[PDB]
């Protein structure tokens, strides 16, 4: 209806398309709610996994959002000194309901200035780069701070959407969600913490991350630098 | 040499029950994952989001796993010739015949349930016994080379039991970090055993008007297996 919530998902190539398609599902079940996919223009994007999804809008035309959510991927590394993406970030910002993110998108919502003083997580790998950028990092798995909501690494989209599912709606809405989804998970291991997983699995995932990490820490202290200025 | 994964794209598929399992998979070495539909292009999902298949039935190279998801439009495809055909045609020679959801009845409507444990999502799963199914009231099932998920969510779950299958424990705990599952979900609605009762009541409210057109698709395709 013309009366819909308005949620905005940023959409960049190499995304990790769970952070977004994962929420999309848990908000698009919700009583009128129109979902856009945002990018420069309209059409394809290509996710890290090679999936191919569609944005709906471009910056220009996108209506003003209640919810701006930034998916998180190998992606975000340009997007944090994109200035045409950071600018509709922050406009967004200026009037949304909730400003948000999944996984590593937290880093891009911090290159655009927005996590100064503000409690915040992101991906267990990369959660030290969260302070240059101004935020106090809280290892929890969805963090509220005022209309500022964080979502851990990439699964954690799914936990974060039934938690801004409650505060959009109420409890009621978002326990009828999750029993829609049949969301009462069972993991065959317990290796989704660093803390659970073995140390064998930690270490490898530690240096597998390792040249990434380097690389997003030189940009970030970039992204920090232009806030100063 | 690769392992070769599709699952079935089609209209009104209800996407998480396919992009669950499609990032875990794709995230392991040595595999190829293909999304399947008539043809090639896009294919809109229940809630809007379009994807795109990149393959046709013709195209399709002999898969080591097919895996059904489910949605609105699983209705349609337990009475298409066309899709249960090309379905049997390639579980005659994978090595996993799976499902998620409600995908589970497409699996039951071409056949592949007769005798078998099999799951569902808990609102639908009164359907699995008129389709042969021995049905189970687990989140993952495995009888043989079948392996099916329940509802939606469980896709995650299911994808991570056969990433151990196709490699073993320590490559599916890897991925299980890299994707930080670690769930810690705001409430306990999950279960109709464990979802308030008032909650359970609309849940199943909103069902009703589905599970009654299934319904009769079911005994519809059910009779055509026993004739």
């Amino acid at each position: 209806s013309h009366m819909a919530v308005q949620i905005g998902f940023l959409l960049f190539p190499e995304v990790q398309q769970l952070d977004l398609t994962g929420p999309h599902d848990v908000l698009a079940s919700l009583p009128d709610v129109q979902v856009h996919l945002i990018w420069k223009e309209p059409g394809p994007v290509v996710a890290s996994s090679g999936l191919v999804l569609q944005a709906t809008t471009s910056f220009a035309d996108c209506p003003p959002l209640d919810v701006i959510c930034i998916p998180g991927g190998t992606g975000v590394g340009a997007l944090m000194e994109d200035p045409q993406a950071l600018a509709f970030i922050r406009q967004q910002a200026a009037r949304a309901r909730y400003v948000t993110s999944v996984c590593t998108g937290s880093l891009v919502l911090g290159a655009a200035g927005l996590l100064q003083g503000k409690r915040a997580t992101t991906h267990w790998a990369y959660h030290e780069l969260l302070a240059p950028l101004g935020a106090i990092p809280v290892h929890e798995r969805v963090v509220r701070d005022g209309n500022l909501l964080t979502g851990a690494g990439i699964t954690a989209g799914i936990d974060f959407a039934l938690t801004l599912a409650a505060e959009l709606f109420d409890a009621a809405t978002a326990q009828r969600v999750q029993l829609q989804l049949e969301y009462a998970p069972a993991p065959p291991f317990n290796a989704g913490s660093p803390d659970t997983a073995p140390a064998s699995v930690v270490q490898q995932a530690r240096q597998r991350a390792a040249d990434s990490l380097h690389k997003r820490r030189e940009i970030t202290l970039r992204a920090a630098a232009r806030l100063a200025a």
